[PDB]
């Protein structure tokens, strides 16, 4: 029996005769975008209004429907959707008959198993499988902490955490991507949550006896207890600061005073042959060895543990020695594992969500990755312009403790002529017992408006922290609570926070606009009136109480406006930021707002928000990981992204020592100076080349002049990259402009610009920063060089020396401490400006246009006032640059557009780099041909 077909204004709806899926709907969303919804019922009305997707079915996109035999074809000018009338499965082809994406079945619905709260009768766990046996690459999915760039053949858990941001937009190496529109925890690859080690492995203790691993408890170096445990688990608190599983009385005290250390020893045995995944969740110091070799070596501060993963091929029956050393230092630990999927499911695309009413996704065709990202922006909203200053240098601290401290640090930068735009006030400016009141403690912040006025008189901006957190004693808590907008379970649980004796606290429910409107009005009345420029919306996972099980985290958010916590687990940040963004629009409809927030989801970019990777650690491995973290965030369609340069929490050896608390580097124990300075030097280098450039963290102090003394190599190196950031502002703000006007992506995985170079896909230590710069951060202590793969199909220039190199090879790039290896793509046209201390000083600046010869080029410099919403009414300009390598001619074309404050006349000089030159980065002094530009096209010829 064949499925019945109904033609609609938006596409078609099939009614399937047999199977769990009763109806399959296709909706045309754009020339390149088709929505697929598989429904285990007859009423599409049960699918909740999307949080990610703001787009509606198109009304101006022609499409055709042809039905013949057992196939129905729906197509637009760019996409063909072929649907089986036998089983309702969909296959997508491009305009030229190429198969991009093929459903392997009609999808799997099954009972919700990860929702601690009562589950609706029409809610299910969902899974959809595509493209079995495909060799494609997969990218995006957001910000993850396991170094993955090409996810193909691996697992990714799309959850929400301090360190992890899920954006369920998937990009293929093929000419498509897809938005999976589900708000609950989602899994790419294996649909199963990782298991305890003994669920699908045989365990043997240190003596070979089956049953569990040998566990040794040491106090200092004295062994206190040995025993065999099937599942060593100290992963979460059940409540307050009490573990679900306490330590034995022999060592419980040692846990509390950090003298405890533990060893696990035994053997593991696969029951099935194939690729197994292992995940070591921990804070404190952990090292794991397999077959006598160290596989993982990690540290995180106790209160912010995470999973550290590896995959390994195992044969059924084989025994492998496992050794773990773990010094908890008050932290957490659990070892997890997944055995191979069934044969046919191992090489395929699989997406699964914990709870939903239907399988609901959007197929997005695109000839380039930029095109695919554009489909994401069309579905979930434009990346609205940040203020230009958001792209300048940010200085932050956990935490500045008074107005004077803020002013003094900003002034110190200005006094040292180190460029800076923004400074940040972290938590705790309010009276101690009044978190949520948004009042300023008179003792430390006596006059918040005077504070803002001084920052502004120094031509800088100030951002201030605001959490979703309220103490029940505050008027603000009470106003929100009276309308049912507070998640009060955390009060019932009596989970006290870390301040003083500890305070009862709750987080509000941002899932209805009525709630977010109140939240906004409160900060409008208390904080916005003082002139603060930006909102640091922290802890928006939400992190109501750290280190509870994820089930408890779900439960704490029940009930909410959209249902259970499990149903919207990944989506908190969007409605929250949106309330603030909409509030700002209603307040001043001509000033760009700015939000920095610690979580995200599809659509976050429509709220004028950047996101950051949260409380990472001052560790090389973390620094390395931030590369994949940013690449995946950008490939998921969210480009304004950043991190704490230097990491958030350093190890104790950095935080104090023989002289007590370490503020300035001068207080470090002598033997810690070198690494502290080197790590920060490398991390500043890296940070200068991510979308937002921001120093932040717990002590030591992170200002450049607190990391090292003036005149030193490291001080000079940090200053040089900060200055370079500003020299590049014409280039960088062009990228900033493109994020909005061209659905642009700033921090680019190599697959974006080298889609046909299969070797480039997997790389997780390099990326393109805009169209010109191949960035290659140094992530190893003491390294003075590193391998750099130069993508094929282009030649490359050493940015610092002018040396030209052929593409399609790996080199050992020179990487002295003072420099990060940087290469420029031939044909690049890079505009720089003069040295400036903050962005507005650079408005209408003289320009140096540097052409990197050897191929044609094209770059249109975007400029506008940098602050207002006028760009939305067309107030902006582009100065088009195009280079023809055959004739050696750079054309500065007719200026497009204009804006209030724009200079009609510009001094522009042009130079060409074709090889080694001593002036490669001497912008001010380089020989260049000068032109007086007045908006009309001029041509500059390369010198013979
Ligand atoms: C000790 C255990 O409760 C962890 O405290 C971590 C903590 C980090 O502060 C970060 C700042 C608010 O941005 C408080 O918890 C923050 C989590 C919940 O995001 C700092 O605790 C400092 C000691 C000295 O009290
Ligand atoms: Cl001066
Ligand atoms: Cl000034
Ligand atoms: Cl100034
Ligand atoms: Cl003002
Ligand atoms: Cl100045
Ligand atoms: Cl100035
Ligand atoms: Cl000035
Ligand atoms: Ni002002
Ligand atoms: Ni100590
Ligand atoms: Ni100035």
């Amino acid at each position: 029996a064949l499925a019945q077909v109904e033609r609609t204004a938006e596409g078609v709806v099939l009614t399937l005769p047999e199977g769990t899926v009763k109806k399959l709907r296709l909706q045309v969303m754009g020339e390149r975008i088709i929505r697929v919804t598989a429904l285990p019922g007859t009423d599409f009305g049960i699918v909740p209004e999307s949080i990610q997707v703001v787009a509606k079915p198109a009304t101006n996109v022609p499409f055709s429907v042809d039905q013949a035999g057992e196939k129905l074809v729906l197509k637009t000018s760019q996409v063909s959707a072929e649907v089986s009338l036998l089983d309702g499965t969909v296959s997508f082809r491009d305009a030229k008959g190429n198969v991009l994406l093929q459903e392997e079945n009609r999808g799997t619905f099954s009972p919700v198993i990860h929702d601690p709260d009562p589950v609706d009768a029409d809610s299910y766990a969902l899974r959809q499988e595509f493209n079995r046996g495909s060799d494609e690459g997969f990218f995006g999915l957001g910000q993850h902490q396991n170094g993955q760039v090409n996810y193909a053949g691996e697992n990714v858990e799309l959850t929400t955490y301090n360190l992890v941001i899920s954006i369920p937009f998937l990009v293929s190496s093929r000419n498509y991507g897809l938005l999976w529109d589900n708000n609950s925890i989602t899994r790419f690859g294996d649909p199963r949550e990782a298991q305890p080690l003994n669920q699908s492995l045989k365990l043997y203790d240190a003596e070979g006896k089956e049953g569990g691993l040998t566990v040794r408890y040491f106090v200092g170096d004295e062994l206190k207890l040995t025993r065999v445990e099937a599942d060593f688990n100290h992963q979460f608190y059940k409540q307050g600061n009490e573990l679900e599983n306490p330590f034995p009385e022999e060592v419980a005290g040692a846990y509390k005073n950090n003298t405890l250390r533990i060893e696990l020893e035994g053997s593991i045995e696969a029951q099935a042959t194939g690729k197994h995944q292992f995940k070591m969740y921990n804070s404190g110091y952990a090292q794991l060895s397999l077959d006598g070799e160290v596989v993982l070596d990690r540290w995180r501060m106790n209160w912010n543990p995470w999973y550290h993963n590896f995959y390994r091929e195992l044969n059924a029956g084989d025994k492998h020695k496992l050794k773990v050393s773990w010094k908890p230092d008050g932290g957490f630990f659990h070892l997890r594992h997944l055995d191979p999927l069934p044969a046919n499911e191992q090489h395929e695309l699989s997406l699964a969500s914990e709870t939903g009413k239907a399988i609901d996704y959007y197929f997005v065709a695109g000839d380039t990755k930029d095109d695919i990202i554009s489909g994401y922006r069309q579905l979930t909203g434009k990346s609205v312009m940040l203020p230009k200053w958001a792209y300048g240098f940010w200085q932050s601290r956990e935490r500045y403790k008074s107005s004077d401290e803020i002013i003094q640090n900003l002034k110190e930068y200005r006094d040292r002529k180190i460029p800076i735009d923004n400074i940040v006030l972290d938590w705790s400016y309010w009276p101690e017992d009044a978190w949520g009141s948004h009042d300023f403690d008179k003792q430390f912040f006596p006059d918040p408006k005077a504070l803002v006025d001084k920052v502004h008189a120094m031509n800088a901006q100030i951002m201030i922290s605001v959490w979703p957190k309220f103490y029940p004693t505050t008027d603000n808590y009470k106003e929100l609570n009276a309308k049912g907008f507070m998640f009060n379970r955390n009060l019932d649980e009596k989970n006290l926070d870390w301040i003083g004796k500890g305070y009862l606290n709750a987080f509000y429910d941002p899932f209805s606009p009525e709630a977010t409107a109140i939240f906004w009005k409160q900060i409008r009345d208390k904080i916005n009136v003082h002139g603060f420029d930006a909102w640091w919306l922290d802890a928006v996972e939400p992190d109501i109480h750290s280190n509870l099980t994820f089930e408890k985290r779900k439960w704490l958010m029940t009930p909410n406006a959209r249902g259970n916590g499990a149903e919207i687990f990944n989506a908190y940040a969007v409605p929250h930021a949106e309330g603030v963004y909409q509030g700002e629009l209603a307040t001043d409809g001509d000033k760009r707002s700015f939000i920095l927030t610690r979580s995200g989801f599809g659509g976050i970019q429509r709220t004028g928000s950047a996101i950051w990777s949260g409380d990472i650690v001052s560790r090389w491995s973390d620094m390395k990981d931030q590369i994949a973290a940013g690449i995946g965030t950008n490939l998921a369609g969210v480009t304004n992204w950043t991190f704490d340069i230097g990491g958030f929490t350093p190890e104790d050896r950095f935080r104090h020592g023989k002289k007590g608390f370490v503020g300035s580097w001068t207080a470090l124990d002598a033997e810690q100076v070198d690494e502290w300075q080197e790590l920060n030097t490398r991390w500043y280098q890296f940070g200068a080349f991510v979308p937002l450039y921001r120093s932040h963290g717990q002590n030591p102090y992170r200002e450049i002049f607190n990391i090292a003394d003036e005149g030193t190599e490291v001080y000079n190196a940090m200053v040089w990259y900060t200055k370079l950031r500003y020299y590049l502002m014409p280039y960088i703000y062009t990228l900033g402009g493109d994020t909005y006007h061209k659905d642009g992506t700033i921090m680019r995985g190599l697959v974006m610009d080298f889609p046909n170079d299969r070797k480039a896909w997997d790389i997780n230590t390099q990326y393109m920063f805009g169209p010109a710069f191949l960035v290659n951060p140094v992530y190893e202590y003491k390294a003075r060089s590193r391998d750099v793969y130069l993508p094929a199909g282009s030649d490359w220039y050493n940015f610092y020396t002018g040396e030209k190199l052929a593409g399609g090879q790996t080199i050992t790039a020179d990487a002295p401490l003072a420099r990060v290896p940087l290469f420029v793509k031939a044909g690049a046209i890079v505009p720089t400006g003069p040295l400036i201390q903050h962005v507005d000083e650079g408005l209408n600046s003289p320009l140096l246009i540097t052409v990197y010869t050897g191929a044609n080029g094209s770059f249109d410099i975007y400029e506008d006032d940098g602050r207002s919403l006028k760009y939305q009414q067309g107030e902006w300009s582009r100065i088009p640059l195009s280079y023809d390598d055959v004739t050696g001619t750079l054309i500065i074309g007719d200026r497009v557009g204009s804006f209030t404050g724009m200079a009609d006349e510009r001094n522009i000089r042009v130079r060409f780099i074709a090889g080694p030159t001593a002036d490669a980065t001497n912008f001010d002094k380089a020989a260049a041909e000068a032109v007086t530009y007045t908006g009309k096209s001029v041509s500059i010829k390369r010198p013979r």
